[PDB]
């Protein structure tokens, strides 16, 4: 509108429940603060070109600022540098190879991987009495800032703290839950010693959880996932998933827009905001802080 600035938000994938939570936050902020917030994004996290094109087009429209969740770390570096020459850019969720961001709101993704490692070890110990056995990691797609950090944090913690755990597979999907499902089924049928799995985002949690639920493997294979939705929360209760590391996507959207507005007015903002991570299990999913995060 007239006399009201425009601050687009560009998410990785508009069809994902996780990104829909981010967009809900951004939307509410737009309403609260009197900012027009176009809700932008490709329909797949793997559509990196799609995101770059959307960023270029949003830049060309001369908005006051842009909030973006860069879909791939290296590929978004230069596009963000370019955008930043004319529009301030606020990052959320997942890093890019650019120092041009005015602020960044994100989970500490390396710590999130460490938290997942601890949760997986604990789950294996409850099942078997000890922290030993073959485990796997399954990652939605390669090259994402958030996911590569979760992978690192997990692998590092396993290596130093859980020497009885052996990482026997480190697999990447193509951004689809069904591929997660198929990878999980393939992995286990081939290596029946697998006792544990880290599924490092919502999409992989959906697919891996589905594989464990459908095959009645909850008492043999412990899954730690990320994020939350109806399906994955169902798996947490049913036992198909042992734990979910839950982030604050609503705040990333809300405080992303709020921060971008402040930057657009020339206000000094914090460079980095840690939006937090919590391991959610059956034992704590009703804790009031947690309930507010998983709804
Ligand atoms: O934060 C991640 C996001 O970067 C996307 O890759 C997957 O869903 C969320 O876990």
């Amino acid at each position: 509108s007239m006399a009201e600035v425009t601050i687009p938000i560009i998410v990785k994938d508009t069809t994902s429940f996780y990104w829909q939570i981010v967009l809900a936050g951004a939307r509410k902020a737009g309403k609260d603060l009197g900012v027009k917030v176009p809700e932008l994004g490709a329909q797949a996290e793997t559509d990196v070109n799609g995101q770059i094109s959307i960023l270029e087009n949003a830049v060309a429209g001369k908005p006051a600022a842009i909030v973006i969740s860069p879909t791939e770390f290296k590929a978004l570096g230069k596009p963000v540098d370019e955008a930043a020459k004319s529009v301030p850019i606020i990052g959320i969720d997942s890093g890019a190879d650019s120092k041009a961001f005015k602020s960044f709101l994100t989970t500490d993704n390396t710590q999130g991987g460490r938290i997942a490692a601890d949760g997986l070890a604990a789950a294996i110990k409850a099942m078997t009495g000890k922290e030993e056995g073959d485990v796997v990691i399954i990652t939605n797609t390669p090259g994402a800032g958030s996911l590569e950090q979760r992978r690192t944090g997990f692998l590092d913690q396993v290596k130093t703290k859980y020497p009885g755990l052996k990482v026997v597979a480190d697999k990447y999907a193509d951004g689809q839950a069904t591929t997660g499902l198929n990878i999980m089924t393939d992995l286990i049928t081939a290596n029946p010693k697998i006792v544990g799995v880290f599924a490092s985002n919502l999409i992989m949690a959906q697919g891996v959880g589905q594989a464990i639920a459908e095959n009645k493997l909850s008492d043999k294979v412990k899954v730690i996932g990320f994020d939350s939705d109806d399906k994955t929360l169902g798996f947490l209760k049913s036992g198909a998933i042992a734990g979910l590391v839950v982030q604050d996507p609503y705040r990333m959207g809300y405080d992303g827009i709020k921060t971008a507005l402040a930057v657009s007015k020339g206000e000094k903002v914090e460079a980095n905001v840690d939006t937090g991570a919590n391991l959610v299990t059956k034992a704590n999913m009703s804790d009031p802080k947690i309930e507010a995060l998983i709804n």
